Parts: C-alpha cells; structure tokens; sequence
C-alpha cells in the first residue's frame, strides 16, 4: 500500500532557479513522506537544513540535528541535474543498494520560505518526501495550508504530514 511516487512531470520546478540565493540556512518547517509519520512517538524536534554554493556550483548540505546527547552535523553533496533546481546526491555509492536520489527545488522565493521534492530508489523500493523551509522556523497558516494542499496534489493525506517543533539547540548554529 506504500503510497507511489507521482510522475516527476506532475512535480513542479522553480522557474528561474538562482542557486546563490537559495543558499544557507533552512529551518525544516514541515514534511510529509510516503513511508510514515512513524506511529509510536512524540511530535519530532526541527532541523536545520544549510546549503553552502560551492566553487563547482554543487551544494555542501549539512542537517543540524538535536538529539539527547548531542548536536549532530550530517553532511552530503548535491551536484546539479539537467535543469536549474534540481540535484543528485554526490556521495551514492555509500547508501548501500540505493540506485538513484534526486532533489527538486518545486518552488520558493528565496528570502521566506521553499518546498524541495525528494526521491529515493533503494533495491528497487522507491521514497519520497516534501520538505517546507522556512528562513524562520515559525511560518503561517497561509504557508502551513499550501504546503498541506501540494502534498495531497502528490498523494500524500494528512496523517502522512508532519509539523517538527522549534526548539533553539543546534539548529540556532
Ligand atoms: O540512507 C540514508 C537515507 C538518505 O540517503 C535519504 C532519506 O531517505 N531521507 C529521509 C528524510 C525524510 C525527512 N525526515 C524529516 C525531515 C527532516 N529531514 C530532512 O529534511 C532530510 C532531508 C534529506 C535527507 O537525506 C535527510 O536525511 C533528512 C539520507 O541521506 O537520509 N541515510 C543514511 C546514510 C548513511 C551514510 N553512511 C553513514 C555515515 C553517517 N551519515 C552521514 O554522514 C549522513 C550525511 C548526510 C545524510 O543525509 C545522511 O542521511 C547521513
Ligand atoms: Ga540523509
């Protein structure tokens, strides 16, 4: 029953993608994935996703992540796909048996907010996600309701949509 991905042609891309104004620090504000939101814990606690331009024009993608020992910096490359806005991840040959990862920016306005579509293939098993930015990690109802009605355009009902909580550790960095 694990919700399919829709066709990348229904998944839209941010026209006029500008890479050195989408980059720094992102508060993930809200997701929704096909897999879960889970089904035996508390709400989860925000991250902080930061693009850094390299001189390549690929990013340095580093999660900031609070957990009860520590701050955690988990770190990764998106090199650029055929059209502005899209990436692949650099480092696939240390995901074991995953065959494809694909990132497109589906729409933004840089200063604000963004929505970044994600896609997985792992011995043939394919995820996906939704990530909503936000340059602050709180963001209104407006923003909260698109986010909700873009998931859904993609298949994914509410209880698939999840809201982290601010917290200030790690992520403040
Ligand atoms: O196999 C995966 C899954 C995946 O490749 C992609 C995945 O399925 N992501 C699911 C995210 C669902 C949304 N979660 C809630 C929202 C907050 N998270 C994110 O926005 C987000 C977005 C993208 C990510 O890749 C990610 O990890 C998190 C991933 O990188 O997470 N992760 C483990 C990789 C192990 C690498 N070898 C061990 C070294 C230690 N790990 C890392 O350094 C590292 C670095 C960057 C990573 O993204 C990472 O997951 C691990
Ligand atoms: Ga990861």
């Amino acid at each position: 029953d694990l919700i399919p991905a829709p066709p990348l042609s229904k998944v839209p891309l941010q026209q006029n993608f500008q890479d050195n104004q989408f980059h720094g620090k992102w508060y993930v504000v809200g997701f929704a994935e096909n897999i879960q939101q889970r089904e035996d814990k508390d709400p989860p606690k925000m991250i902080a996703t930061i693009y850094e331009l390299k001189e390549d024009k690929s990013y340095n993608v580093t999660n900031v992540a609070s957990n009860w020992e520590k701050c955690t910096y988990r770190i990764k490359t998106f090199v650029p796909g055929s059209q502005p806005g899209e990436f692949t991840l650099g480092e696939i040959k240390s995901r074991p048996g995953m065959t494809s990862y694909l990132v497109r920016v589906v729409s933004t306005n840089y200063n604000q907010h963004a929505m970044v579509f994600f896609k997985t293939v792992v011995q043939n098993r394919e995820k996906f996600w939704i990530t909503l930015y936000g340059r602050t990690k709180e963001l209104t109802s407006e923003l909260k309701e698109n986010f909700i009605r873009f998931s859904k355009s993609l298949g994914l009902p509410e209880n698939h949509i999840v809201f982290p909580v601010p917290i200030d550790q790690c992520i403040d960095g």
